[PDB]
């Protein structure tokens, strides 16, 4: 990985040393990509909910995870699911039971810094992935990135400025993620967020990771070409509210 520092040093650490899975999918892969331009193609609005009991911002929620994914079902486009640890208190063993339980795509998402964590994800019935420019070496990404295309699973490479966006072409992703609020330092910017849209290619599908919370605020980013929106803790909180966004 790249070296870091503060949070998101302790969350590779701890991510270099997870233990593997070892267990037979007994699930298709169903593509997240693939059915957020199904979505789009058919005019309606592509929500991937997430799943996170925790987040370093201060989310601290209990729900049963089976009930949430079975109501999501019926709405979203997918599923994000955090399977880190100490941080997001999520666990393996929890995306095994909402991918059992779900016919919709589901990304796991982790801090994956190393090959089994995709062996994981693939193993235990996620969809796909996300890749974070910010914690990988470029060759780390690449190698990373083509391993889960050898699975055939699309990842999803989440950038945070223009640098990482340089990378992320440069390796040849094709679904990016657009994260509007730092997650690292917290701090919001939807300016910044929508400049970086701006400048991805009209080939890669493109999911506005977190920083929504209206139906106004979709349509905008829709018609500058955002494909999906990533919403997260407003659904932990009320799962109904993805009614009204769709």
């Amino acid at each position: 990985p790249r070296y870091l520092k503060g949070w998101l040093e302790d969350v590779v650490q701890l991510s270099l040393r997870r233990p593997s899975v070892r267990a037979s999918r007994q699930r298709p892969i169903i593509s997240l990509n693939e059915r957020i331009l199904e979505f789009n193609k058919r005019n309606i609005t592509a929500i991937i909910a997430e799943y996170k009991r925790k987040d370093p911002s201060g989310l601290d929620v209990e729900r049963d995870p089976i009930e949430y994914a079975k109501f999501m079902e019926r709405y979203a486009v997918g599923l994000f699911i955090s399977t880190e640890e100490k941080y997001f208190n999520g666990s393996y063993e929890t995306l095994r039971k909402i991918a059992s339980s779900v016919s919709i795509p589901i990304l796991m998402y982790d801090f994956i810094v190393k090959e089994s964590q995709i062996d994981d994800a693939y193993n235990l019935g996620a969809d796909t992935v996300a890749l974070i420019v910010k914690i990988l070496t470029e060759r780390e990404l690449e190698s990373l990135l083509e391993y889960a295309r050898s699975y055939g699973m699309e990842p999803l490479i989440i950038i945070n400025d223009e640098n990482d966006l340089d990378i992320a072409l440069r390796i040849g992703a094709r679904f990016i993620g657009i994260a509007a609020r730092d997650w690292e330092t917290g701090e919001i910017n939807k300016e910044n967020q929508r400049k970086l849209i701006s400048m991805i290619p009209s080939n890669v599908v493109k999911v506005a990771k977190e920083g929504i919370s209206e139906r106004n605020e979709i349509e905008e980013l829709r018609k500058l070409g955002v494909n999906a929106f990533l919403i997260g803790s407003s659904l932990m909180r009320n799962p109904e509210k993805i009614k009204e966004l769709i």
